[PDB]
Parts: C-alpha cells; sequence; structure tokens
C-alpha cells in the first residue's frame, strides 16, 4: 500500500556524470563509452547568449580547450562534433561504468527521473513529467546544465532529457540526447516564453485508477459520458483532449477496477465541477498528473 | 528555480542491496563488509527457539546473480546479522544512525535484492512512515548522505492497517510502539510536523510565493496554543534556532512567518496554492530547504 513520486534509482546514471569545463564556464556532461555529450552552450559567454554562432565558436576551439572531470581524474579530449544543440567531446577513455543504454525521444505526458548535478556531483534524484508545453517543472539551480532525464525499465536506462534552461516563469527547457530541443525553444538568451500549460488528462486518469485500486472509491458516481462530451467540459478546465490511444492505452487498469474508462471520465467531470470538498485523493488535494498509466502499473499492486 | 521532493542520489546503497531467502520467504537484505544484515522475521514467535533451529547453509543469499556463503548467524534486536565469506567491495562508507520524528529520509525500495524505485519519505510523529511498498519489500533501507557518507537509519519490517509502515533502525530497535509479529497493532494519531511546514513556506518566499505574508507577528506561547488546535506538534526554541538561516535569508522572523501559518490554519487557502499544493507540506526539513536551494553535491 501507499502511492509516492517515485524515481528510478540513479546509480548508473551517476557513474556517468562528468563536468565540463571550457573558458569560464562550467556545467555537466553525460559519459558513456569514449563520448562525454553536453549542452553546446558551454563554449559561450554570457554575451554570446542573446545571438550565438555556434558554428563560429566551435570552430575556433581546439581539443585542449575543453576541460573533462571525472571525480579527480582529467580526461583527455580526442575530438568535438556538434550534433543539434549537444556537444560530443571524443575522450581517450571509454567509462568502465558504462551501462546498457539508450536514446530515446519522448511525448509530452511522458514521465522520467531527473538526477541534479552540479560541477559533475550528483545532488539529488526527482521525478518529473514532460508538461504539453514542452517544459518541464524541475528544481534546477545555476551550473545544472548538462544535468539529465532517464527511464531504468528492465535494466536499460534509457536516456531522454539534457537540462539546458530556465525559462522566465521558471520552468525548464532542454532536449533529447541528440540535441533537438523539446519544444519551440532555442538555446539562445531571446525572450522566449512558455506557452500556456494544461493538464495531463490521461495521466489524472491513471491516477484515480491508482487510488480505487489502493482502496478509495468516494469520487465514483453513477454516470458515464461520450468520449466527445468528455473532451468539451475537460477543454474548459485546460484539460488536454483525450484521445482513442488514451482510452486504449487505459484498458488494462480498466480491466483491473471493473470501472471503465469513460465511467471514470464521468468521475473527472464531476471532480472538476464539484472540487475535493475537504477530501483527499492519495494524499493529495489537487488532481495529479504526473503518474502515467505505465506508472500506476509499475508501482501498484496487481 | 523549483521545488520538488528530491531523494539523495541512491548509487551507493544499490551496491549493498542483496535477496536474503530462508525456507518460503524471500526479502532483502544490505550487505556491509561481511555482514548481511536483514529483518529477523525472514526465519518466520520466539526468535531465539526458531533461530536456533537453523543452520549457515538454511539462509540463501544472493548478490546479483553471485550467492553468497553465510559462515555465521545472529540477533540484534529484531535484525538478523548473516556473517558471509565476502566483503561487499562496494560497500561505502558509512554509519548507522537512529533518527528523530520530523526528520527526512530517502527510500531505496527493492524486491528480490532489486532496487526498483527512491523516494523521499519522513519519519512521522506517530512514528510511522507513509510509504509506498508491496509484499517483498521487506529489508528496504531508508538513509541520508553527509558528503560521502551514508548514514543508514531505517530498515522496513512490515505495514499497519492504514496503509502506513513500521520498521526499525539498523540496530533492530523500533521506530514507535510495534512489535514484529502478526497481532493487532495501529499507527496512533498522527500530527504535522510545524517546524517542517515552517520550512517549506520559506522555500515558498524563496522561490517567489509571498501572497500568504502578512504584516503580524506573535509568541511562541499564543502560537503554540494555536499549533495544538490544528493538531500541529508544538514549536519549541530550538525549532525557532534551527529556522534562523532561513529567516536572515527571507527577512521575514520566525515568529512574522508563525503569524502567517497561524492566519493559513485559520482561514484556509481561499483558492490558492503553495509551491503547486493545496495542502500545508510537511516532509522537507529547514536543512532539506536549505540544501535544494544551494545545491549541495554527493
Ligand atoms: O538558463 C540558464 N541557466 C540555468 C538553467 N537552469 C536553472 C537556472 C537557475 C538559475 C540561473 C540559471 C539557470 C542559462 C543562463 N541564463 S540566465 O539568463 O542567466 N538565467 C537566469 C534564469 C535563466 C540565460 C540562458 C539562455 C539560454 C541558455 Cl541555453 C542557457 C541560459
Ligand atoms: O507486513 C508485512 N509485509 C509487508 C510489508 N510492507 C508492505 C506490504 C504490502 C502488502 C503485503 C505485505 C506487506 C508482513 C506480512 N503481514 S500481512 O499480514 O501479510 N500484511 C498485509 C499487510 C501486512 C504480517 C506481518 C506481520 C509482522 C511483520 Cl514484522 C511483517 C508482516
Ligand atoms: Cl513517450
Ligand atoms: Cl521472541
Amino acid at each position: 500500500s501507499g502511492f509516492r513520486k517515485m524515481a528510478f534509482p540513479s546509480g548508473k546514471v551517476e557513474g556517468c556524470m562528468v563536468q565540463v569545463t571550457c573558458g569560464t564556464t562550467t556545467l555537466n556532461g553525460l559519459w558513456l563509452d569514449d563520448v562525454v555529450y553536453c549542452p553546446r552552450h558551454v563554449i559561450c559567454t554570457s554575451e554570446d547568449m542573446l545571438n550565438p554562432n555556434y558554428e563560429d565558436l566551435l570552430i575556433r576551439k581546439s581539443n585542449h580547450n575543453f576541460l573533462v572531470q571525472a571525480g579527480n581524474v582529467q580526461l583527455r579530449v580526442i575530438g568535438h562534433s556538434m550534433q543539434n544543440c549537444v556537444l560530443k567531446l571524443k575522450v581517450d577513455t571509454a567509462n568502465p561504468k558504462t551501462p546498457k543504454y539508450k536514446f530515446v525521444r519522448i511525448q509530452p505526458g511522458q514521465t522520467f527521473s531527473v538526477l541534479a548535478c552540479y560541477n559533475g556531483s550528483p545532488s539529488g534524484v526527482y521525478q518529473c513529467a514532460m508538461r504539453p508545453n514542452f517544459t518541464i517543472k524541475g528544481s534546477f539551480l545555476n551550473g545544472s546544465c548538462g544535468s539529465v532525464g532517464f527511464n531504468i525499465d528492465y535494466d536499460c536506462v534509457s536516456f531522454c532529457y539534457m537540462h539546458h534552461m530556465e525559462l522566465p516563469t521558471g520552468v525548464h527547457a532542454g532536449t533529447d540526447l541528440e540535441g533537438n530541443f523539446y519544444g519551440p525553444f532555442v538555446d539562445r538568451q531571446t525572450a522566449q516564453a512558455a506557452g500556456t500549460d494544461t493538464t495531463i488528462t490521461v495521466n489524472v486518469l491513471a491516477w484515480l485508477y491508482a487510488a480505487v485500486i489502493n482502496g478509495d472509491r468516494w469520487f465514483l458516481n453513477r454516470f458515464t459520458t461520450t468520449l466527445n462530451d468528455f473532451n468539451l467540459v475537460a477543454m474548459k478546465y485546460n484539460y488536454e483532449p483525450l484521445t482513442q490511444d488514451h482510452v486504449d492505452i487505459l484498458g488494462p487498469l480498466s480491466a483491473q477496477t471493473g470501472i471503465a474508462v469513460l465511467d471514470m471520465c464521468a468521475s473527472l467531470k464531476e471532480l472538476l465541477q464539484n472540487g475535493m470538498n475537504g477530501r483527499t485523493i492519495l494524499g493529495s488535494a489537487l488532481l495529479e498528473d504526473e503518474f502515467t498509466p505505465f506508472d500506476v502499473v509499475r508501482q501498484c499492486s496487481g
């Protein structure tokens, strides 16, 4: 019993964190095999950030301009190349702690663990979701750039996020491990802003199924809804539209609890209308949207 | 910016998790140097009588895909100590520490000696933890990290009828009035950790949330008369001293923040949230707030 915001054990990722320094800028890098991956903005100064020409800044650098530190050991850079917004530094030593891994690009609504690092040293681990507006609500200070997001389903680490910047509202933007930003963000100090955020509907439904599995049913009602009527109501509360894919994805949780997806949708419509009236659901007074259907199945009893 | 329920990096603890099997019971063990620590209930009660009937070879200890051989066994309170023939080469610098209610720690939840997740929690004033554990999680441990030293503070033993959890320190002493046996047991009435809510209000101010601030202040005695009414733990002068640094950083005196908390208890949030929460959060200590708002590494 119980339901917590649970992160994957971070050990496999801790053994990959290194510190990267170029001139006066120091940030984090991910050391996998003989390559260190880091945000390309490590080659910029604060002035460069308004309109940096990364190709022009990079051509002026040599291998020995990049200082890479793994623990108390300096790694030697023997090559460098840029792939989108990431810099790939070829080093002379393969990481003996390299786990089994993949690079995966995730969709909004998907969750992952973040190992927040400063100076190549891990400071903490927490759970995050890629918001519908492609930002993440992380906890990052200056020097956190290069910290990564990942999932570890079955001994393989799937790296899905690398931290690059904080937007004016305090939210965070970054790339996949191939250097493609999530959302319309750019690694430039331009007037950029997160778009209007929405609630991840399929995740709230998943969390309501977790509450039923753990023994709470107070929010259920005798009603049902069509998918279209549910979407017309939910969009009025800034909830993402629920698609037939989301309904199919919720099938297993529906079968385990005996509550049809559209019946759980009617319960959500009523919760949006009434609020909780002094009650809680899994220790929360707000509707939680950072647990996916897969996360609920992973954590909850069968 | 941002404020999350953050756990310590778990790698140093992952390298200590092993699977322990005795008969039909399988649970988790903590392998440090040449000893595996696990709940004594793995033997299945008169524990001295049950233990004397077991031999070293009755305990199967598995570290990854390697079987460790047990060469000795002894009991210390509610913890079984299995002497093994191999010292753990991954043994980190460590201590066994007993924590107080209100203190937080990270839990590395394990099944079959394999870590499945990490989360942060607090020892409640009623000595239970609101964890997330299924059958087979027994022997999972709670810890903190200070620089490079792992301080082990909790070992999971059981789930109470309300779904909350009970366990021991690593010397086998229970937190709370619990016993390791199938008998009628219940969590006592819980209270809210006042010093932790105040710490979280300071974290909200640091992150730019100030709507709850007011021009008022209070005395410790008047605030404590309010805390008692709302099932909040009493605030002591030690708590006030501990909050000093956060008070100096934000410019809001501790009794000034106490007046803000009193108004929140008496009037609610009125449709507003604090750090994305509609409830007053009590599972962040003053040190957790300072550490997350400064970026301390391990
Ligand atoms: O965002 C960036 N860094 C950070 C990242 N995360 C969490 C931070 C917290 C606190 C300070 C920095 C943080 C950097 C620096 N900033 S900054 O204007 O100095 N800024 C303060 C809020 C962001 C411009 C910038 C522009 C583009 C790029 Cl790719 C990186 C960056
Ligand atoms: O509590 C224990 N295990 C668990 C521990 N944590 C999370 C569980 C979730 C689900 C099932 C077990 C779980 C065990 C078994 N139970 S039990 O009656 O089978 N029970 C169901 C709720 C607890 C009695 C018992 C008595 C004493 C001792 Cl020390 C351990 C234990
Ligand atoms: Cl995805
Ligand atoms: Cl006994």
